[PDB]
Order: structure tokens, then C-alpha cells, then sequence
């Protein structure tokens, strides 16, 4: 999978590593995929606007070839929202989690 | 919805706030959704290349759960293109507007 | 099309121009579309995590209205992976290439 984390607040090494461990665990335990194959990007201090303000806010984008099992997006949204609040202090009503599925995905020069 | 604005030029506070007001109004008046629920990200001074040059250029990505009504993408493209030209000075033939629909979207810890 | 290049390493002018020439050529020769209509964004020094480390890694996202012909994603993944390794030194098993298709795309104020 790919998880892209956009937050309006600064990240630091601790936050990035803690979120990476959450995302690895979600990939293994919820999505049932190898934790070494979630590619994670972090985009901090992003100028954002939501709900009338530029206050701390987050958008996490999840991409997984093949989509998601029936109960998986509800679980990922709960876990990711709690982790962003824990690590970044961003409140749950300023966190979006969006889910996509690419048509194709290449790794190591070949498509899955 | 989510609107991500990538421009190759610098943004400033005025431009970000003016574009946020356009995007809020488009969300309410064209997409028929609550203006407080469009999450906006701004990505300025992005190194870009298009049509043979690195000259001022923009890519706006629009994401909306449930997709779009028949006439809505034509209206959003017209409004967003005019607003980017107004605020950033980027010419219309250097503006792309792309439209997607996530499979799922979480807010406040639960999916819509 | 749109090609967004996220790498964890710094880009410089040479690398950006060389990758833009590859992407133009792929758009013309593999996707069969006008090379002046691929919009490219570059996102360097992106904090990333993959396969247990923050070591040099890349995620390239390809978006094309209308999707892809049967053999095109395999060819694009091979060419783009080789180019990122050539230009950035990032090894093939730390390169993802993801493929999407927007619902709609606007250029010059009107949708295709």
C-alpha cells in the first residue's frame, strides 16, 4: 500500500517513526499485507484550510491495489485518527482519511 | 471533499485565503455539500514541467466521495481555472483540474 | 496525463530536466498522447519510510484520463523505474509506480 500523511503542523523524527510503526501494524494486522510493503510519505507544515480555519488539521490518503475488505476501512480510520491525535495533537474532527485503489502498481520494475 | 492545489509559484496568505473562499463557495453552490467539509491543501513553489517549460503552472486535484453531478465538473473547472488565473497569474492553458472519487472517507473517526 | 514524482533524496535541475524528458517520451511513445500535455510535479527530500527504513526511496504516481492500454503499464513501470535509478540512484526495490485514472480532467478551462 501507500499512505501519504499531510498535516498542517511540523513533524519531527519521533512523530514520523511512531506513525510509521502504526501504519506498518495496520498494514499487517488490518489489511493483511506485508508491513515492509507499505510506502509512507510525510508532508508536514502543509498550509491547509478546513472548517473555516488554518488550525491543526490532517489528511491521510491510503492507496491499496485490490481495495479493502468489508470491515477494514472502519478499522483503519479508527486507528489512524487516534494515532494522528496521539502523535500530533490534531483533534479527530480535523482529521480526514481517504481511501483509494490504484489500477496498477509497480515495484522492483514489475507490476503486481 | 478534498481540494489539493499545486502551483509552481509562491503562494502568500492572501492568495491562500482567497482560493479557500472560492473552494468553499464551489463546494456549497456547485457540489451541494457543506462548505466547512472541504479540506484544502496548498503546495506552492512546486517544481513543475509542462508544455516544454517550468513556467507558472497549476494542478488542482478535486476528490469527492460519491463523485459529481452531470454539470458539476464543467462548472468547477471554469471557476477554479478563473480563480487560479486571478490569484496566481497562471494562464488557463497552464492549469489542469483533475477529478477523483475516493472509495471511502473517514472524518471524526468514522466513515461516511 | 499527470506524473507526480516523490523521492526522499534531493533533486536538482539536471535530474528534474532528465526525468521530464523521460516522462515526455513515455507519454508520446508508450501512452500515445501529446508529450506537451503531461504535467509533471517533483517533490524532493520527502521524508519517507519503506521496508523498515528511511533510505532513498521513490513513489511515482501516474494519472491518465481513459486509463491505459494492455501493455502500457508494464512498459511505463520498466522505463520509469530505470530512469529513477539512473537519475537518483534509488534502487529498483525501493521504487513504486502507481497508476490511476481521473473521472474528469480540465485544461484551458474546459474538460476533455
Amino acid at each position: 500500500p501507500v499512505i501519504q500523511t499531510f498535516v498542517s503542523t511540523p513533524l519531527d523524527h519521533h512523530k514520523r517513526e511512531n506513525l510509521a510503526q502504526v501504519y506498518r501494524a495496520v498494514t499487517r494486522d488490518v489489511l493483511g499485507k506485508p508491513e515492509d510493503l507499505v510506502m509512507m510519505t510525510f508532508h508536514d507544515s502543509t498550509p491547509m484550510h478546513f472548517f473555516g480555519s488554518t488550525d491543526p488539521v490532517a489528511c491521510v490518503r491510503v492507496e491499496a491495489l485490490g481495495g479493502y475488505g468489508p470491515s477494514e476501512p472502519e478499522k483503519v480510520t479508527s486507528i489512524v485518527t487516534a494515532a494522528i491525535t496521539k502523535e500530533c495533537g490534531i483533534v479527530a474532527d480535523r482529521i480526514f482519511v481517504l481511501y483509494f485503489s490504484p489500477l496498477h502498481c509497480g515495484w522492483n520494475g514489475t507490476n503486481f
